[PDB]
């Protein structure tokens, strides 16, 4: 015909896929999450700005304007899962996290994840 | 039980949405690709390194070490389609484009493109 087009349905997948290695490798990481909760050890993560605004329009305002950001409100661990979403579309947890994961992802605006732990927290009833 | 897990299927699509909206915004891009090819006008082209690294194993080794790349041997057309497909998922183009995009496609081993178009042109024989 005229006009030949093509889409690769598995390709933003896939992508994803190499964001992910490029960023446990510490590759083209543009901004390094500082973060202190309480009495829990400092925890530091490497991440690129492009996929944390992808996944949080929290991100995406605090970016659109190497940057270190200080993070207060949310244990390593979960702030660990948040960025695991964001790079994999995949969180898990155990059962007694369901709550901390719902508060952090509230606070970065990841309804996905808000709606999840909340169908499952009222599930748990 | 002890363990939740939770996945979003439309997740890494929603978020290249985003991706894709930020390049057009030129918020957050680290790269553009200044295209001089022959007599045509040069083109220039904002992108995140990030996602280009995750749709081209040449644009990855190219990174992976505000820059300005120089790009030769390819219309500033057929880079803007493998752009917009790292950026989409998707490509179109003219029955008479789909040579110089597979062209294209081949200098940046986007291998989904090259695999497609060489489809295309054999059907069409």
């Amino acid at each position: 015909n005229r006009t030949f087009s093509y889409t690769l349905e598995d390709h933003t997948k896939q992508a994803f896929g190499i964001m992910n290695e490029l960023r446990l490798s510490q590759q083209l990481c543009d901004v390094t999450l500082q973060v202190k909760y309480q009495d829990a050890p400092a925890a530091q993560f490497m991440a690129h700005k492009v996929v944390l605004a992808s996944s949080s329009p929290v991100f995406k305002a605090m970016f659109t304007n190497m940057e270190v950001v200080s993070i207060e409100g949310i244990h390593p661990k979960v702030m660990e899962r948040l960025i695991e979403f964001a790079y994999t579309a995949s969180i898990s947890m155990g059962e007694k996290c369901v709550l901390h994961v719902m508060n952090g992802a509230v606070m970065y605006q990841i309804d996905s994840v808000v709606r999840a732990c909340a169908d499952f927290l009222v599930q748990q009833l």
